Parts: C-alpha cells; structure tokens; sequence
C-alpha cells in the first residue's frame, strides 16, 4: 500500500502556508508523488480510510480569502484521482481527530473558533447515507487530540483543553464503547501531548510526538509512548530521530511512519520509520511539500 499525506500548513518562509495539496508515499520505491490537490486547503485536518476512499475532514482553511474552521468533508478516489465534497459535519472542527469504526468515520473534539471552543463532541459519518450524526461526547474537551481504534473501541489521546476552567496540555485518555455510546477515561499517558499523532501497531497503541506546554518546560515531543489495552499501562518506547509536534502517523508493512510536523523552529518535511522488533526510528525519503497539521492515511 502506500501512505497519503494531505493538507497541513508550510510555514516556511518561501511555503505557500495552509495547503490542498495531497503526496503519496511508495515504500518499494521510497519515494514521494503530488497526486490531485483536494478541493478546499486545510490544516488540523483529519483523515481516515473507508471503502477504498481517503476522506479529509474538516480543518483550517486559512487561506487570503476564507479564514475558516471547516465542518466540510471531501472524499479521494484513488482510481480517478479526484476529491469530491460529501455531506459536511454538524460542527465545524479544526484540529480534530477521525477514526473507522464499524464501517462509519468518527470526527472527535477539535477546535470551532468560527465562539472560540475547544469540543467535546463526537460524530460518525454513514457513507451508505452520507450524513453526520452527533454521539456521546467525551469527559473532556480535546483539541490536537489523537484517535486511533483498536479492540472494538475509539480511543481519543491527549489534546489540549483550553476552556476557561483548564487551559491544559492533556495526558488524559478515554475510550468510546459504540454498544453503549458512552466514553470512559482509561490510564493518562505518561507525558501530557497536545498536536499527538497515534497508530495503532501490533495490538498496542502508540503515541508519536506533540507538544508539551505545561507550567513545567513548554517543550516540542520526540518521545514516544505504547498503550496496552489488555493490562491498561503505558510504557516509552524510544523517541525520535527529530521533536514533532502537528505531527501526521500512519501504520504500513508492520512499520509506524511519523511525517512531518512542527519542530519547535521548522516545519517539517521529513518522515521516519519506527521498527518495533528493533525498537529504531530511521528517516526515509523526505516530503515534497513541508507540511505541520498534516492528515496521514494509509491505502
């Protein structure tokens, strides 16, 4: 397969800032290549694979002319090379988190700064429908937050509140029940993250990078966290060739890619490659396009 990244921010001082365009990644080849650009720019973008189809989920369309948080979706033909815009979401979301489930695309938490509000809401997306329907929302409110589903539940991880009563960098972790549309927090992570990229490898869930900003050392992440769903832990594994906060994560060949991000001062276009028997991160080809926020899906 090969993996997507879409969207996401250049802000370096010749980039072009909130982007449409989409590259993918052939490991046989190692190499990248610009495919169709999506239909609206978005950075904090979600992305999630469903039915053979890349979708991109709401974002930031910073843009000279639309400064927006986006409750827009469009969705990628791979055969055809081509966006096309589906039914939007009730909220609009910028720095959300999407996942698959049971055949529907959740969009958790985010930021609609169309009021300023960091969300605790969740909706799931029915293809065969092509409508949003809001569910139960989280314990808290996460924007930046990290999604991934693994054993039958959505897990939302890390994020930043920044609601009036706790402007917090989250280490907190709670996961989705879809039988009984109820959220449950579940053992914190050791470091608090927000921006978080996550997979989901061999069973375990990893937390990739984010950004520290405690009253302790606001600080960009290379370090790298494993959850264990059977004894609810989490335990280090070994950080990163490079901090990346903003960071896109995806799972391919047994191997977690972290692309791009925010290193904290440069945005980010390369990408590394975590060999869990070996427990190693090494750096693969880089991106076209450097990119912060940017969406990552594997198809």
């Amino acid at each position: 397969g090969h993996i997507y990244a879409v969207g996401g921010y250049d802000g370096s001082p010749d980039g072009h800032t909130h982007l449409n365009s989409v590259e993918a990644y052939d490991p046989e080849r190692d190499e990248w290549h610009l495919v169709a650009p999506m239909n609206t720019r978005r950075s904090g973008v979600g992305v999630a694979v469903l039915n053979g189809h890349i979708y991109a989920v709401g974002g930031f369309d910073g843009s000279p002319d639309g400064t927006d948080h986006l409750n827009s979706v469009e969705r990628y033909d791979p055969e055809r090379d081509e966006w096309r815009l589906v039914a939007p979401m009730n909220t609009r979301r910028s720095g959300v988190g999407v996942a698959v489930l049971n055949g529907h695309i959740y969009a958790v938490g985010g930021y609609d700064g169309s009021g300023h509000t960091h969300l605790n809401s969740v909706e799931a997306y029915d293809p065969e429908r092509d409508e949003w329907h809001l569910v139960a929302p989280m314990n808290t409110r996460r924007s930046g937050v990290g999604v991934a589903v693994l054993n039958g539940h959505i897990y939302a991880v890390g994020g930043f509140d920044g609601s009036p009563d706790g402007t917090d960098h989250l280490n907190s972790v709670e996961r989705y029940d879809p039988e009984r549309d109820e959220w449950r927090l579940v053992a914190p992570m050791n470091t608090r993250r927000s921006g978080v990229g996550v997979a989901v490898l061999n069973g375990h869930i990893y937390a990739v990078g984010g950004y520290d900003g405690s009253p302790d050392g606001h600080t960009h992440l290379n370090s790298v966290e494993a959850y264990d769903p059977e004894r609810d832990e989490w335990h280090l594994v070994a950080p990163m060739n490079t901090r990346r906060s903003g960071v896109g994560v995806a799972v391919l060949n047994g191997h977690i890619y972290a692309v791009g991000g925010f290193d904290g001062t440069d945005h980010l276009n390369s990408v590394e490659r975590y060999d869990p028997e070996r427990d190693e991160w090494r750096l693969v080809a880089p991106m076209n396009t450097r990119r912060s926020g940017v969406g990552v899906a594997v198809l």
